[PDB]
């Protein structure tokens, strides 16, 4: 099974998964002097103040932060989007150190860490029929550097011995997820992917400019979940990062001057 190690890693993954090598592909790296501002984008519209938490899941690459999307509670609309997109779920990727584990890259910059708000476009009814769509998924990608402590994140990060392996999953309500989110809603934004398989091409990537600092403690915990299952071998969950695609006839348009 696909995975972030040597043998079933992101350069391993095209043999199951042939649109690994797509048109569409992300992550990618932002150019940001080649990114153009586009002045007919609109501001982003982030509504989390109704987001309704459920639960926290490892899910052996990850762990989820999953909202009830039965309903328009947190949604994203605005930007570059048409219509309107519910958040589902965020996550995040990370590295073994401090210099790597975004997905994305800014001029080849590398973050400690990017997290993804997923949210599908409520036109296609749900999840599973959204990622069958180009314009199926909106995704919000924040960027992580290591300094001073994110109080909104810490909730999260005092879980996570709760669901250390894979499968383990703990009750989570009641968490807010406008404590994530920096103080500029600059982005960029391009047609991309999932960028962990099935790297099904249906998403509107929109990556905030501004990082959220997180503290050196916060991220050492993310690296203290495990990739196996319980009473499998120790394999700690780092580098769950897939590395930058090739841009392809895509442009980056920037929200900003
Ligand atoms: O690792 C990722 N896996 C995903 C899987 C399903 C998604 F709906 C969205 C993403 S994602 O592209 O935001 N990041
Ligand atoms: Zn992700």
């Amino acid at each position: 099974h696909w995975g972030y190690g040597k043998h079933n890693g992101p350069e391993h993954w095209h043999k199951d998964f042939p649109i690994a090598k797509g048109e569409r592909q992300s992550p990618v790296d932002i150019d940001t002097h080649t990114a153009k501002y586009d002045p007919s984008l609109k501001p982003l519209s982030v509504s989390y103040d109704q987001a309704t938490s459920l639960r926290i899941l490892n899910n052996g690459h990850a762990f989820n932060v999953e909202f009830d999307d039965s309903q328009d509670k947190a949604v994203l609309k605005g930007g570059p989007l048409d219509g309107t997109y519910r958040l589902i779920q965020f996550h995040f990727h990370w590295g073994s150190l401090d210099g790597q584990g975004s997905e994305h890259t800014v001029d080849k910059k590398k973050y400690a860490a990017e997290l993804h708000l997923v949210h599908w476009n409520t036109k296609y009814g749900d999840f599973g029929k959204a990622v069958q769509q180009p314009d199926g998924l909106a995704v919000l990608g924040i960027f992580l550097k290591v300094g001073s402590a994110k109080p909104g994140l810490q909730k999260v990060v005092d879980v996570l011995d709760s669901i250390k392996t894979k499968g383990k999953s703990a009750d989570f309500t009641n968490f807010d997820p406008r404590g994530l989110l920096p103080e500029s809603l600059d982005y960029w934004t391009y047609p991309g992917s999932l960028t962990t398989p099935p790297l099904l091409e249906c998403v509107t990537w929109i990556v905030l400019k501004e990082p959220i600092s997180v503290s050196s403690e916060q991220v050492l915990k993310f690296r203290k979940l495990n990739f196996n299952g319980e009473g499998e071998p120790e394999e700690l969950m780092v580098d769950n990062w897939r590395p930058a695609q090739p841009l392809k006839n895509r442009q980056i348009k920037a929200s900003f001057k």
